[PDB]
């Protein structure tokens, strides 16, 4: 939905910002925003008709995002509590949000608006640490996830001349 998009807009923009090496004086000052945008999309996604269920895994993702975008930049309230933490109560997004992606696939007719915001979740970097005890890649699971959404495809740089280690 378009409505879930216009709720995360900010904050999307936010982490968009801060992924581009933006100055960010102060710290504690962009968490407590960050609280307040989280939120200010609660209250609005319940707002918009929105379950829980939904509501949640996209304030998830978000949260995932958010925090991923900051402790991999160039403080340490983030470091001591995240904000998957504190709306949350985990440390460990980074792997349970691909294990809540792979099973939002795993169902037939999924909330199309949960899928694009797993989608613009990925888009703006997040990575996160994957593990799969099985022949299942993220190549695999993001290809998955982008032929469900029309809205969004996948696109692949090409290869770059890199050294070689086993080299020296």
């Amino acid at each position: 939905i378009s409505r879930a998009e216009q709720i995360f807009y900010p904050g999307w923009l936010m982490v968009s910002q801060l992924r581009s090496g933006q100055p960010v004086e102060d710290g504690k000052a962009l968490y407590r925003r960050a609280c307040q945008l989280v939120k200010q999309a609660r209250e609005e996604l319940a707002e918009a008709g929105f379950s829980q269920k939904s509501s949640d895994i996209m304030l998830y993702a978000f949260c995932a995002l958010l925090d991923e975008s900051v402790l991999n930049r160039e403080w340490r309230t983030w470091q001591q509590d995240p904000l998957q933490a504190h709306f949350f109560g985990t440390l460990n997004a980074g792997e349970e949000l691909w294990e809540r992606i792979r099973e939002q696939l795993k169902l037939p007719a999924p909330d199309v608006a949960v899928l694009t915001c797993l989608c613009r979740t990925l888009q703006l970097g997040f990575t996160g640490q994957y593990r799969s005890q099985d022949d299942e890649r993220r190549e695999d699971v993001i290809r998955a996830l982008t032929a469900r959404v029309p809205a969004f495809t996948f696109a692949q740089d090409a290869p770059v001349v890199v050294r070689a280690p086993g080299y020296r």
